[PDB]
């Protein structure tokens, strides 16, 4: 594990704005996304061979309020004028969301909670994986930026709370996914310092590895046997820049759920049908690029204890098969932090709060990307979850809404009632409080938010092979969260930085 410590900012010396047409030419690995997978896939391709990671935002010194636990809530308050580190989006569903536009990428902006894969998810996928590398991989991330984290009075009285209310066993520290309550790791250190995926170019080769900040990459270039042979991509004064693969070279696209369906889509690369109507020629025909999108569902109650509680960074998860629960304790706001609420017009906390919430799993329940634009990269694509369009989410959230309230009937949170009654409704709440099945149905669906866990769009075993290479494409790759159909557990993050290294060992390894 890593220790108390600055954010490690010394990668600055080989991050060049993308303005600078000396970053023109070959290399032999362009990395588009500089985030959770991509830093660390460009680090580790960068030990061996010439890598460009092309990232669209800036680099997080901009925004001081990225850098702590402290600022989370600020960089969701804060505006977005198109260079904020949070975009907003808002699904076709109606739910408001987030994605991070920043070097790091949602590692920069996220609620810091570190866990591993499932240990099931592995053979459930059926790729041939070299397990011990994995765990090696975990081992590389996680004595980089991962700490044991100190104890929170709020998380402790949740754990205590989770315990009470039979979610068992108790698993102590551990970072692993399992049945049971636990503390797990963060990537914020005891200091309160945010540590992210940033931090892994540490890690690469400074002679090899060169980073573009501000670079949009609008399109991949393809030759005329098909191959990806390089990309374009614009600057922060609109002006245009290419850079090729050589030799044995490979492009891979590392720009999330959203931004990696969107530039395959934008390049050619999806369904013949949808991308002959909107007079896009087809390089690389695929039903199946931008299917298969989810968005993990987050349901949850508000409490307002009647005396002051200490924020605190989720630590403590209660985990079972059909829901994983957490619990925030947050000071009170006047300017909401943007989709930690389904809308805008929900109403406003003036004093501490515990937000207290489960996480339906998978989620069975899909939607789709699709681009606003046909050309404009920086034009957010449309997309659509279609949240509890599933019967058996909508029977997980019951269940985890039904856990939430045998939480709430702990003695372990009987201290925070503004009433000593026997009921639940000895809390105040913000919002709607828990209410047979239908009314539980009704919560589930009425007051669903985003989880913020969102996945797919490029699948392994609809757009990729066992080794993320674009079915049909040679020299071309996807590594990022748009992979894989199912949470590999409750926080993801620990997952995507290890696969970026993961799967660039792999790329090192069939090239050796
Ligand atoms: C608010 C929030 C809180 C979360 N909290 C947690 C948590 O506590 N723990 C956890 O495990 N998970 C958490 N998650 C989820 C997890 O952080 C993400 O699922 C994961 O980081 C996604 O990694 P990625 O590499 O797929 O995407 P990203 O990390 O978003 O990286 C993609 C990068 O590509 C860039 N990009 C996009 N398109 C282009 C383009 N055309 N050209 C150039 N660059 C481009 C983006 O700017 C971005 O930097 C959270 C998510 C959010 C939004
Ligand atoms: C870890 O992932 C595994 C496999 O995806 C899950 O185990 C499955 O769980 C369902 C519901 O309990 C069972 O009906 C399946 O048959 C199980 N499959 C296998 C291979 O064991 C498990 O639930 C996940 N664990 C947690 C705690 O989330
Ligand atoms: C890149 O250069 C332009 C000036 O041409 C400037 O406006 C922009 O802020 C710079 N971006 C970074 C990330 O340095
Ligand atoms: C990988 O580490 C996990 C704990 O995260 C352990 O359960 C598992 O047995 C390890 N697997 C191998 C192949 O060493
Ligand atoms: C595609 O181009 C043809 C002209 O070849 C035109 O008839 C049609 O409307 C165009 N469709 C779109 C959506 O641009
Ligand atoms: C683009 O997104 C807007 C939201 O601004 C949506 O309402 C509009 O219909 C979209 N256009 C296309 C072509 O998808
Ligand atoms: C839900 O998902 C499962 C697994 O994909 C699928 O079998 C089924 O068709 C879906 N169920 C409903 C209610 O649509
Ligand atoms: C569980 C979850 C979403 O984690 C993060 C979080 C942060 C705040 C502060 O704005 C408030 C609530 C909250 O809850």
């Amino acid at each position: 594990l890593a220790n108390t410590s600055a954010h490690d900012f010394s990668y600055l010396k080989f991050v060049y704005n993308a303005t600078d047409t000396s970053l023109e030419g070959s290399y032999d690995y362009i990395v588009i996304g500089g985030g959770t997978s991509g830093c660390p896939l460009a680090a580790t391709l960068s030990e061996k061979y010439k890598v460009l990671l092309l990232e669209r935002g800036t680099i997080a010194t901009e925004y001081p309020n990225t850098l702590t636990a402290d600022g989370f809530a600020y960089n969701l308050q804060q505006q977005d004028d198109g260079k904020t580190p949070v975009e907003r989006f808002v699904s076709e569903d109606g739910i408001d969301n987030v994605r991070a536009r920043i070097l790091g990428g949602t590692t920069i902006i996220n609620a810091g909670v570190y866990a591993r894969a499932n240990i099931s998810f592995y053979s459930q996928t059926g790729i041939e994986w070299d397990l011990d590398l994995v765990n090696k991989t975990y081992e590389w991330v996680e004595d980089a930026i991962v700490v044991k984290p100190n104890n929170q009075s709020w998380q402790s009285v949740i754990g205590e709370g989770f315990l009470e209310a039979g979610i068992l066993p108790d698993n102590g520290f551990s970072l692993d996914h399992e049945a049971g309550t636990r503390l797990t790791g963060s990537t914020f250190d005891n200091n309160g310092t945010r540590h992210a995926a940033d931090e892994l170019l540490n890690k690469g080769d400074p002679n090899n590895l060169l980073v573009a900040v501000q670079a949009s990459v609008e399109k991949i270039l393809f030759s005329s046997n098909l191959s990806a042979i390089g990309v374009i991509y614009t600057d922060s004064d609109g002006n245009s820049h290419q850079a090729f693969v050589r030799g044995n070279g490979e492009v891979i696209v590392s720009a999330g759920t959203i931004g990696t369906p969107q530039l395959l889509l934008l390049s050619g690369v999806g369904p013949e049908s949808y991308l002959s109507s909107l007079n896009i020629t087809v390089v690389q025909p695929n039903p199946y690029v931008g299917q298969f999108v989810y968005d993990n569902p987050r349901n949850f109650i508000n409490i307002l204890p009647p005396n002051p509680i200490e924020a605190s960074v989720v630590t403590v998860l209660g985990i079972r098969s059909d829901y994983y629960q957490v619990s925030a304790s947050s000071l009170p706001f006047s300017t909401p932090p943007f989709s930690l609420f389904p809308t805008t017009s929900y109403p406003l906390p003036n004093s501490t709060f515990a937000h207290i919430v489960s996480q339906v799993p998978g989620p069975l329940s899909h939607g789709s990307v699709t681009l606003n634009s046909s050309s404009d990269v920086r034009i957010a694509p449309n997309i659509k979850f279609n949240y509890y369009s599933n019967s058996t989410d909508l029977a997980n959230c019951v269940s985890g809404m039904k856990k939430l309230g045998d939480l709430l009937r702990t003695k372990a949170l009987e201290p925070y009632k503004a009433r000593d009654v026997l009921g639940i409704d000895g809390f105040n709440y913000l919002g709607v409080p828990l209410p047979d099945d239908a009314s539980f149905e009704t919560f589930c669906l009425d007051n669903v938010a985003s989880y913020w866990h969102y996945h797919g769009g490029s699948l392994v075993g609809k757009v990729l092979d066992d080794s993320f290479r674009v079915m049909g494409i040679k020299a071309l790759r996807v590594v990022d969260a748009s992979t894989f159909p199912y949470e590999p557990n409750s926080h993801p993050q620990g997952f995507y930085l290890m696969l970026g290294r993961y799967v660039g060992l792999q790329i090192l390894q069939e090239r050796s």
